[PDB]
């Protein structure tokens, strides 16, 4: 085809990042998005690939991802920026055959390197794989403002913040019967964070990350952002109602339960609680 | 004419959606349109239909809708690539003969079917024909966040809500006179949540569905959207004054009167309690 | 010159409805605008007048805007429209010799009228013509969120909406020195407001109108948003302090005294309370 | 090169002023930046240079900065409008070689004269230049809500201040590490504020001014934009947890300090307190 700019992907990349700034969940370098690609999708580009790719260790050895191409936002990038500069801001890198690094086959100009929470990202991609048999494409981080301040208010633990999700908008449910799982505070860009957001993943799409973000996977562009804002809507609606002092009714367990029937997904059992 | 794309119509329907999803209210497919077509609308683009209409049974009998054309949003069709690919997001169905069923005649590309709320949507179109002798050809709901944070905290009471939200904004009696129905929440997406949204559409323009959302008729999409837009408003200015304690003041019953009498309506009674 | 549509007045009211509505100030046909003209801005469109132009009575004989043009917004009309068709939703209006009446030499298509706040308006420019010695052009009315929230919440009086604002953002009592004034709720679109509210803009730039909305006044179409948007910032601060239960310092009385000497304002003397 | 509109520094003086204006930081006048070029930025576009640059006494003599060129926004002029008529609201301007006034070269129309805040700008860009070894080269003030909103119910204390808003995003102490300074209310638009900003700029690349706005230092447009946004993000989510009551867990001080440790900073120690 023409340029790779043009691309399924290059364009959903800067859709996404661009309506998730626009939604106020990526200030600065605040967020990041991968999306696995198949050699296929970027076999019609090569003349726009980089004639001297830049290898790039990965912090850990991740076999499964072996020789797997991925389009990736970088580090210090900003989301905004993406639409202006897709090159500057976005890279297509590909995993070598060991699963020891990586080559930057495109983008990430000026000596750029990928998201600093590619571990969390490469790793989660990789529990999704398994947990999906490989439907799962997608992995996003972004700095949901509502789940965020949630975080410093309702208890972390996975069961209570599911169903207060699952409370706050009806489809809740439905779009993550799952529920979402949640993780101590740990530091960010480490593999022990990236690692524990994994190990969440191989049931919950959704994970957060106490007083930092979310993280999301799915099998496009599309459904990855409509899950965290799916989220995200519920956890605004919550914390205008923790703001007028709480609820007064609320979406019971034997509704959440027909909720799921009718549309045939089974929800986290342990958010069922009360 | 033309690209049935350029009709009043589906440019309508982008506007709507592309406006609404602006506002926060359609995150994902939360969310769902439906206008009224006479079959002069779709003629002038009879080329632009599908040779091989596909054919989807109705979940029940609508006689009274028996051959009328639609143009609806998807299922599962998110109100933001609306703008972006109108046939895959939009259909123009028509009901058949019997009111059994409808015919795609355009849109809703790759197998995508009407949203699943069509029931309600098509329920309610029928009753509030009926309440404005034809006039209603639109029902539009969405996700409008203030609204719903209020169902939690308000006693879920159509004199209630009818009451506050006019107290809300002074035009807000003006705009809907005749109330805001509220139902008790009810698994979406069936038959018994539909027909519960018709019976309020046979008074209320507005109806909403506690924790998950609102439904609004009108005779035009402009008028439609505005509505709801103006309830939502009024329910943002009561999320906010709830927040900060409750009201020492507020438009009072005599003044409500007052007003109704001005514009010419008759306020719902049972509304203007205390 | 060519199209009255590319006219820097035109242009200046799709801008400022625009702005407006992306505000969220103007859901539905909620607010309104006018700008005074001299025959001379619209003379150079003559060809783009109406050849039988519509006579509408005035509420009320107004004798010293008698020969007065204006453009002003539709009844009924979204300020959201106006940008997709100024002629539909904005029309130039000349009062006739005696100040009884006023002739829409443009615009206001499909029998459009313009808005049912004229009184209001058209009073009000009266006062600020006289108050500012012929320098005030622009009277400009929006449901700004955060200042109808406060209006639940805070003292209906001149002195203590006009101290809180002046609190709620430094620049304010520079922006708007003479204060903000407030009326009790009235039945909006009367003779009774419209002159209750000139005779607040005898003093103010800015009034009130509890539960209902905001207008201001200004020499440019650019100065009166930005007077209200000031206004409504400030509202906004406010709006989240009381939310977080007050304030715990703020702008004092002598600082707020020593502001208004540095930019050689005189500040309502009757807000510098405490 | 053609047109300076189109050179690297309108453009992101164009980009900067505009999403500030979009993030509802900017209303009317409220706000302002400059940012610091080299003559060699400016010497491609010779010819679009006034030829009878208009001469303007500084406040205040600043050696260090004589014969330094700044491209700058206007005295009364709004973030919303550069975009329409960049050379109306932006001027170029160059301190003479005693530093005792400036040219304007480019802009600033219709007599139009830089920000009232150049004192803060230009004393602050001085010890900015300073503390970094000329690295930064941009001044940037805005009206951001929630940090304004935080500055009635925090203590005014650089310590707490720094460690709440460390507390409200993990990515802060990483972007901010040497903290927020603020400053008591003082008159704006005058030599001490600016003086007084310039002092907490020595150590803090942001500085609160309370019951106003912020002004934050940084290399670039994009870096010191997304700092303010950062802060602003922060506050945003403080507001919201403060509105919900208040925190239940956060971010530790010993987090706090592995996270600095992680990313190789030295974050405020009289921050770390608790
Ligand atoms: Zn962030
Ligand atoms: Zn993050
Ligand atoms: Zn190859
Ligand atoms: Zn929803
Ligand atoms: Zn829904
Ligand atoms: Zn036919
Ligand atoms: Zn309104
Ligand atoms: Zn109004
Ligand atoms: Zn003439
Ligand atoms: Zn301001
Ligand atoms: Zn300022
Ligand atoms: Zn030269």
């Amino acid at each position: 085809m023409q340029n790779i700019t043009q691309s399924w992907f290059v364009q959903g990349m800067i859709k996404a990042t661009t309506d998730a700034w626009l939604k106020g969940w990526d200030e600065r370098n605040g967020g990041n998005l991968t999306l696995r690609l198949d050699d296929a999708d970027i076999a019609p580009y090569h003349d726009n690939f980089h004639q001297q790719p830049r290898y790039i260790p990965l912090s850990q050895p991740m076999p499964l991802l072996a020789n797997t191409p991925f389009i990736v936002t970088g580090s210090g990038k900003f989301f905004r920026n993406v639409q202006l500069d897709p090159a500057a801001n976005l890279g297509i890198v590909k995993v070598d055959s060991d699963g020891a690094g990586y080559h930057i086959l495109w983008g990430l100009t000026n000596e750029a390197v990928p998201t600093s929470e590619l571990p969390a990202h490469f790793l989660s991609h990789c529990e999704r794989i398994k947990a999906t048999n490989g439907k799962d494409r997608v992995i996003m981080h972004c700095h949901a403002t509502n789940l965020i301040a949630l975080t410093y208010v309702l208890e972390n633990d996975t069961a209570v913040f599911t169903r207060q999700l699952w409370e706050g908008s009806t489809e809740c449910l439905v779009v993550f019967p799952d529920g979402v799982g949640i993780l101590p505070w740990m530091v960010p860009g480490t593999d022990a964070i990236g690692q524990a957001t994994a190990q969440e993943m191989q049931k919950h799409s959704l994970v957060l990350w106490p007083f930092h973000g979310v993280f999301g996977s799915g099998p496009t562009l599309d459904e990855t952002f409509g899950l965290i804002d799916t989220a995200e809507k519920s956890a605004q609606v919550l914390v205008k109602v923790y703001s007028m002092g709480g609820m007064w009714q609320t979406i019971s367990r034997e509704e959440l339960i027909a909720l799921g029937k009718r549309f045939g997904v089974t929800p986290l059992a342990s958010a069922l609680s009360l």
